[PDB]
C-alpha cells in the first residue's frame, strides 16, 4: 500500500544503492552481524569472522551483500507486485535457513541506518519514510508466508 509518489521515492534512493552494491551489502551486513551476533551464528561460511575487520576485509562477505541487495533490488522494482519473487526466499529462509522474522526486521533497520551513514544529509524525511514503507510491506508478505509455514 505505497502510493505512486512513495514507491518513486524508494526507487530513487535506491540508486544510490545500485551505484556501489557490494560496499551497501557488506556495510548492511556487517551493520547487521555487529548488532546482533546471533545472526552470524546463521551463517556456516561467515562464523570464523571474529572481529569488524575480518568481515571487512572478506571479498565473501560483500559477496553475498551483493546478491541479497541485487534480490531485493529486483523486489522493490515490483512495487509490491512481488508474490513470484517472495514465494522461494520466503520458503527458503523459514525451511532452510530457519531466519525468524525478528532477523529481517533488523536487517530492515541495518538498511536505513547504512543509507544515513552513506548519505548523510541526502536521505530527507519523505525518503526514510517511503523506504521505511516498502521494507515493512517486504517484511509483512514474506511474515504471511512464514505463517503458513508454521515457521517461528
Amino acid at each position: 500500500g505505497l502510493s505512486d509518489g512513495e514507491w518513486q521515492q524508494v526507487l530513487n534512493v535506491w540508486g544510490k544503492v545500485e551505484a556501489d552494491i557490494a560496499g551497501h551489502g557488506q556495510e548492511v551486513l556487517i551493520r547487521l552481524f555487529t548488532g546482533h551476533p546471533e545472526t552470524l551464528e546463521k551463517f556456516d561460511k561467515f562464523k570464523h569472522l571474529k572481529t569488524e575487520a575480518e568481515m571487512k576485509a572478506s571479498e565473501d562477505l560483500k559477496k553475498h551483500g551483493t546478491v541479497v541487495l541485487t534480490a531485493l533490488g529486483g523486489i522493490l522494482k515490483k512495487k509490491g507486485h512481488h508474490e513470484a519473487e517472495l514465494k522461494p526466499l520466503a520458503q527458503s529462509h523459514a525451511t532452510k535457513h530457519k531466519i525468524p522474522i525478528k532477523y529481517l526486521e533488523f536487517i530492515s533497520d541495518a538498511i536505513i541506518h547504512v543509507l544515513h551513514s552513506k548519505h548523510p544529509g541526502d536521505f530527507g524525511a519523505d525518503a526514510q519514510g517511503a523506504m521505511t514503507k516498502a521494507l515493512e510491506l517486504f517484511r509483512n508478505d514474506i511474515a504471511a508466508k512464514y505463517k503458513e509455514l508454521g515457521f517461528q
